[PDB]
C-alpha cells in the first residue's frame, strides 16, 4: 500500500493534457502539490460532477502550488473521447485537468485502490507534497461523489503547517 | 486455444443491439462463431476490419455463424463508440456484438494479451458447434485482415463436416 | 482496513457519558458508525476535530449514527481530558464516545498506527450496518478534518442505499 | 512456442530444392521475407491445392522479397518422389517453392503445430519479416486449404506498414 | 530373447488396402518383423522384393512378414504403385506397416533418435509372441531371405525334435 | 534485567520543571540512579509514592543519586499529571523527572511490562554510577513504598561500596 | 518466579524450634508467607536481618504471617549456627524456620541461585495465601532489609486484597 | 554392444593352433572380426557352426577377417575340446582362435551373459577394421547359423564401406 | 564359512556314476559330506588328489560319509573330463560327485573363489550330519592332499560324538 | 575415575591452619596426595575419621604426602566446625587442609557425588607425586575407614617405585 | 553399575569350590553377604598372600554370614591347576573360597576393573549386601597386596550400623 | 576378521615362553624362514596334549626344513609356564622345543580368525606361512580333534618343493 508520511509510489502513464496525449510522471510534479484522484470508468451512466468539479476549480488549486490528475484503467483514447464528448451527452467537454490513462493497471494496484474482481479503481483521492510525500488520502466506495472545496482546504491546510505551524 | 482443441470458456458484458447483454461461449452452441480481438476502441486506425464484419453480418448468419469482436475497453467505451458516428472514428450501428474483456481474463485465455501493454494483437478464431477451434489466426497490430476468406473458412468447414475431404 | 470489506473487530474500555464502558464494534451491528483516531490527549494542538465531532453528534444520532474517537492514551487520560474545561485546552463534556486503546492493537489493525512514536495517524472510517467500511481517510498529524463533509458522506452513503443515482 | 511479435524458432533441414537435396535453416532468409507453411503429410487423398497454387505464385512472392517453404514430416525422399509424380496422377509436378523435410518432427514441435498422438503437423503458416519475427501466423484443422493470395496480401500489407506506418 | 516382444499397433498396407494391424493379429502363428530405414530412397530395395516373392514359402509354414518403417502409410502405398523398373515396390505379398509415431522402432530398440529413422533390425517371433531371433545392420546391406525361411524352419524343427544331436 | 547486569539503555521525553527534555541512562553516568515504573497516570489509586519522591528529592541529590519516574503514558499526560493541583489528584510541583514510555519498550526491557493490558508493573531499579543495577523490587498492587528506605538503600550501597562487608566485631 | 505469578513449589527441611521438620510451599497455604534468601551461614557479615525477622516474629504472627529464611547450607549448619550465641557470630534462639536448599533446587527456582558460585542472592518474596507471589526483591549486597517495611508491606497488601485499590 | 558403436574392448586367453595366446580386441585393428558366442563345450548338441566356421576359415583370411569363438568356459577345456576327435562330439583341428570367458566378464560387455546360468547366448558380432560393430545376431536356441551368410555380409560392408549405399 | 558354523546351502548339477544329477547340501542330512574344492578340469596337474578320493569312496562310503568334488567348470566339461582315460590325463570313471560350480556361487559362498581369475582355491570342508562344518583346510594352487589325513579326521569326529574325548 | 588414570583437577577454597586458602591439585605435584570426602560437617555421626587423620597428619608429613579434606560445605561452615570445642560435636585444631566443595563440582568429578541429596559418598583417593590416582575406595554409610591402613597403603605405594 | 549404593551387576561363571567346577552367579548370593575381589593372574612370581589370607580366614566370614569369591581372567582349568600346587612348592593347595573364571573377561569389565591394554583384572574389592546392593568398593594398582582383616572389620561394621545405627 | 590363503599373515606379538623362560617374539622374528603357528584351546584341560607334545618331540625334523613351530592359545604366559613345568605323566608338557606364545588379549587369535566369541578361547588352527610371511595353508579343526604332526611336516615340504619344481 500507499499510507500516510510515506513517498508515494511511482507512476508513468499517457495522459490526455489539453487535448493532447503526453507521457506524465510523479516525478514531473517535484516542487508542487499534487492531488492524484481515482474514478472507475469512463462513459458510464454516473454524472461526472466530482471529475468535472475539479476542472471546473482547476485555477483554484494551480493558484497555490497545486496539480491535479484523474486517473481510471481506460485507455488515453477513451478519456480522449470522452473529453470531445458534450457534458449533455454524458460527456467531459473541456478539461483543466490531466486525465491519465492506467491502460495496465499497475497504477491502480500500485496506490491500493484496484478491485481485481471487476479490474476497476475505487474512488481514491491522494494529496501528496512537493517531496513527493502523501499527506492525505481517501477512499469512497464505487457510488459515493467527494467535495472539490474540502479537498482545496485540506491542501492549503498543508501549506498553512508548512509555513506556520501546528 | 490450439486447433481441435475446445475452446476456452468466456463470459462477459457485451453490447448487443445497442443494449448490454451477458455473453458467454455456451450461447454459441449448435452455432459457428468468429470471435475475434482487436487493440482498442477509438483509436486512430480506422476500424475498418469491425465495420466490414457488420456489414457482411448476414452473410455469416445466413450460413449460423455468429461473429463477436472483442476487446479490453469496458462495455461503456463499447457503447460510446457505437453511438459515434463513422465520420467522427466511430462505428454507428453494429450488426454484431461487441464484447469487454476489462478484467483482460479472455484475452489471455485466448493467448492474444500483449501484458505489457494490457491490449489484445488481432487474433481470429472460428469455434464450431461443439466449442471446438477449427481455425485461428494472430496479426500483429496494425494489419487489417479478409472478411471474405473468414466467410469462405467458415464454409469451407462446413463442406468438410457435409461431405468430406476426397476432392 | 481496505474500503468494502468488514471493518476489523475490536473492543476496548471507553469513557461514555463520563463512566468507564467496554465497547466493541458488535455494540453498532445495525447502525452506522464513525470510527476515528487522534494522536494523543493533552496537546498542545487545537483539539477543535474532537469537539466538532461532539457537537454535531446529535446530528448523526438523528441519521443513526454513532461516533467513537479512539487513541493510544489510557482511559483516565481521556476522563482526565473531558474533566478539564475548554478555556484550558481540555474537551470539556462530551457527547460521543472516547475509547482508549492503550495496547495500541485497534491503531495497528485500522493500519493507522505509527510504530516508531506509538501513536496514530488521523484515521476516519465510515462503517455500515453490516459492519463494512464505505469509506476511509487518513490526515497527517496536524491537520484538522471537516465534521460537515462527514456527515455529508454518511448521508449520501445512506440516500445510494435507497436510490443510488444522484443524476437524471 | 511460436507467438506474433517473437522471433521464430530456428530451424534447419534437408529440403527439396529445384528438384536437388539442400540442407536450409531460418538463417538462410535473414534480410528477406519467409513464409513457412505446415501440411500434413506427402501423397494423401485429398488434392494439394495448397501446395500448388503456393508453387505457380512463388512468383510473385519472390518480387515483394519473400521466399516461401512448405515442410511436412515425411522424409526429403518422399517430397522428391511426390514432386516427381505428375500433377495429372496426385503429384505436384515441378516446385518453385522449397519443400522441407521435418523427419525428426522437432520443426512442428517447435513452431508449436504438431500432433503428438498422429506425429503429423496441422496445416499452419508463418510470415517471418526480415529480422526473424513473426508477424501473422494461422493454423487450419488438417482438411481446409488456405487462399494464396489472401497470403500475398498480407505480405504486401505488412511491407507497407513499415514503408508508412497507418493512420487512414 | 527368451523374452516377449513389445506389443505394437499400426496402419498397414496390405493387398493395396489401409489395415489396421497388431501384435495380436498374429498369435498362434510366427512372424518375421523388419525394419528398414525410409520408402523411395536410392538403396536397392531387393530385401522387401525377396520377401514378397518368397512370401508365400512363409505362409506354408505358418508364418508372417512385416516390414516396416518411420514413413506414413500413403509414403507406403504410393511406394508399391511405382513399378519396379522405375524404383518402386510394385506389388506385395507382405504388409507394410507404417511407424509414423516412431513409437515401434523405439520399442524395438533400433530407432536413430538423431535422424529419426529406424536400423535395418529383424525378428523372428514365435507363435506366444517371445522373440527367437533378432539381428541388425550398420548400413544398407541386405539380408538373405533363404536364410530367414531356414531360421524359421530351423526353430520349429527344435521345438517339435529337441536339439540332441542324431 | 538481574542482579550484576548492567541496566538496559533507554531513552525517551520526559518532564523536567515543567519542560520537555530528552533524557537516556547516558546522562546518569557518575551518579546513582532510581528508577520506579508505575501503571498510569490520573488513576484512582493513591499517588503518593510519587510525591515523596519529589518531597525527598534533594534527600537523594545530597549523595549523589537521582530519581526518576516511568510510565507508559504519553509526556503531555504527565504534564497535564503535574499541572493538576494535589487537592485536585495530580502531582503538582515536580522535583524528580518523570518519564515518558510511550512506545513501552522501556518497561518491556526492564521486564516490568504486562502485555495484556499495556501498562507496567510498580518495580523499582537501583541502578549504580557504572549503570550496573544493584538492587530491584516489583509490587503487584497498590501497596507504597517506604521513599526513607530506598534512600537507606541508597546510602547503604554506597556504605559497603567504601567499606565492604565485614561486620564491625 | 514473577510477580502476579505462583510462588514455585519447594520442599525441604528446615530447623523449626531448635528441630528438624519438613515443611513444603503447601504448609503456608491460607497464610502470609515471607521467604528470604541469603547467600551463607557462619559468614563475616552481621546476620541482622535473620535475627531483625526473628525478633519480630510475632508481629508478623498477628498479622497470620509467616517467616521463612534460606540459604543453600544444610540443616545441620543451620542448626549449628542457631546453636552458636550472637556475641560470637551465631544466631541464638530463632523464631523463624532455616530453610535447608543443599540441593540449591530452591533457590534455581525462585531465580536466586548464582551458579557459579553455587550460592543465592539476598532475595525476598511476599507470597499471598493462595500461593501468588506479590512481592520480591533482590539486593547484590548486605545492605540489609527493614524489617518493619516488609511488615508494612504484608498489612497492605491484605488491606488492598480486602478493600480494593482505591484512595482511602 | 549395439550397432554403429565402438565394439567393447575384450582380453582373454584363446587356444590358436593349438597353444595358449593372450588375444585383446586390439590385435584386430585393421582387420574385419567375427566374434560370436556359444554357451558350453561338449554338450550334446552338433558343433556344426564352429565346424562350419573352422572349414571356411581360409575364405575369411582371403577378405581379411578374422574369426573368434568365445565361451565361459577355461582355455583347459577348449584345448581338451579341440583334442577329442571330430566322430566322438569334438571339435579336431581348428583354424580359428577359441577364446575362453572363465570371468564371464566378456559376455557380459557383449550384452549375451544370461547370468542366471552362467553361459551366453548364442550372439555373433561383426566387427569392422576400426572396431565398430557392423552386424549383430543373436539365437535363443541352437539353430544354424549360415557361414556363408556371414562371409557375404562381411564382403558386403566392405563394399559399401568403399563405395556407398547406391548400387 | 567357519569350523562349527553350519555350512553354507549349495546346489548344481553334479556328475554322478556318469549321469547328470540334481544335488544339494539337503541330500546329505545324516551323512558325513567331504566338499573339496579344486581349480579346473583338464589342466596339466595330475589329478592325483581327485583319483585318491575316488579309489578310496568306499572306504568313505564304510563310515556313512559322501565326498564331493566341485569347480567351476560346467557339468559337460566335468563328464567329458571322466570319459577321458587317465593314461590321456583324464580321470577315467568317478566313484565319487564332481558338482558344477558354473555360477561360481558355491565356491563364493563357501569362501575359496578368487574373483580375478574365477576359480576356487584347493578347499576342503567336513560336514557333519546336521550340515556342521567340524573342519576346513585351505591349500595353495599346487599342493598334495592326503585321503588318508581325511578319513582318519572324519572317524575321529564320528569317535567324539560316540564316546567324548576324555583322557 | 579409575586407578592408573590422571586425578581429575580440582580448585577451591580451603581451611589451612585456621585461614582461608585457595588450593589446587597442581599444588600437590612432586608430593603425594590423600584426598576423601566426607557427606557433611556438624552432623551426629561422630567425626572420627577426621580427627584421626589430623591427629597422625606428621606421619604422613614424615612421608612426603598431604591431606586433604573434602565435603559439599562452604568454608565458613568448615572454619565454625573447627572453631567448635571437639567435646561438642566440634572438631578443635586440625592438622589438615578442610576443602570446601560448595558447587559440588569436585564431588562430581570425583565420582562420589550422591545429585539427589546433594553430598558425596565417604570417598578416598591416594594420587601420586604425578598426579595419577593409586588407590580408591568408597563406603556406601557413616562406616569408618582406617588411617593406619591409609597410611600403610601410601608407604606401601612409596616402597614399590623403588624396590617391586 | 559399579558404584557404591547400586545394585551389584550381574556375573554368572565356572568356579572352583571344594576342588570341583561348579557354575556360579551373583544369585547364588541373596540374603548372604559377598566379597568378591579380582586378581591379576593365576601363577605369579607374586606369592599369593591376598587369596591364601582369605581362604585361611573364610569361616571367620561365614561366622557372620558372608561368603567370598576371588576372581581373575583365567581359565577354571588355570584355576584348578593351581589349588592343585601345594602352597610348600609355590601354589594356592587347598581353598576354602571359591575361585571364579572370567576367561571371557566380561565380568572385570562389568566391574569396572578389567585393564583393557593388558588384558587382566585390577586388584578390586567389593562388598555387597544381602540384597546384591554395593556397600564397599576399592581399587589398587597391580602391585600393592590389600588386608583382610581390614575387610572383615568393614563387613561387620556394615551389619553393625545396619542392627543398630550409628549416633554415638 | 580372519585371513585366508594368498594372503600375508597378520602381525603378531606376544610373550612366548621360549627355553623355559619369557621372550618377546613378533611374525617378524621369523622372516626368512617357514612358520607353523598353531592354536588350542587350553592349558591344563582333561584333553591331553596329544598335538602339542607331538610338535615338540618331532620340533628338530622342522628346524631340519628351515621351520619354527609356535603353539598359541589364550592362556598367560605364567600358565603356559606352570603347564611346562608340570611333568607330562601329571597331564602337564615337561620340556618343550617349540615356543609356547600367550594370547591373554585374545587379539591374536581374532586377528587369525580363530577365535570363538562366545566362550573367549582359539579353535584348534594351524597356519603354515613362508619366509615372506604369506600363508600357504591353513586348517582348522573343531575344539576336540587332534591333527597329525607328519602330514603338517609332509606339507611344509610340499610347499618347499614347488618353489624349486614344476609340473609333470
Amino acid at each position: 500500500a500507499p499510507a500516510v508520511t510515506q513517498h508515494a509510489p511511482y507512476f508513468k502513464g499517457t495522459a490526455v493534457v489539453s487535448g493532447e496525449f503526453k507521457e506524465i510522471s510523479l516525478d514531473d510534479f517535484k516542487g508542487k502539490y499534487l492531488v492524484l484522484f481515482f474514478y472507475p470508468l469512463d462513459f458510464t451512466f454516473v454524472c461526472p460532477t466530482e471529475i468535472i468539479a475539479f476542472s471546473d476549480k482547476a485555477s483554484e488549486f494551480h493558484d497555490v502550488n497545486c496539480e491535479v490528475v484523474a486517473v481510471s484503467v481506460d485507455s488515453h483514447f477513451s478519456h480522449l473521447a470522452w473529453i470531445n464528448t458534450p457534458r449533455k451527452n454524458g460527456g467531459l467537454g473541456h478539461m483543466n485537468i490531466a486525465l491519465l490513462s492506467d491502460l495496465t493497471k499497475q497504477i491502480s494496484r500500485d496506490y491500493g485502490v484496484l478491485l481485481e474482481g471487476p479490474g476497476l479503481a475505487l474512488r481514491g483521492l491522494f494529496i501528496i507534497d512537493p517531496n513527493g510525500v502523501i499527506k492525505h488520502l481517501s477512499v469512497n466506495d464505487l457510488p459515493v461523489g467527494r467535495s472539490v472545496e474540502e479537498t482545496l482546504r485540506l491542501v492549503k491546510a498543508f501549506q498553512f503547517v508548512e509555513a506556520h505551524g501546528e
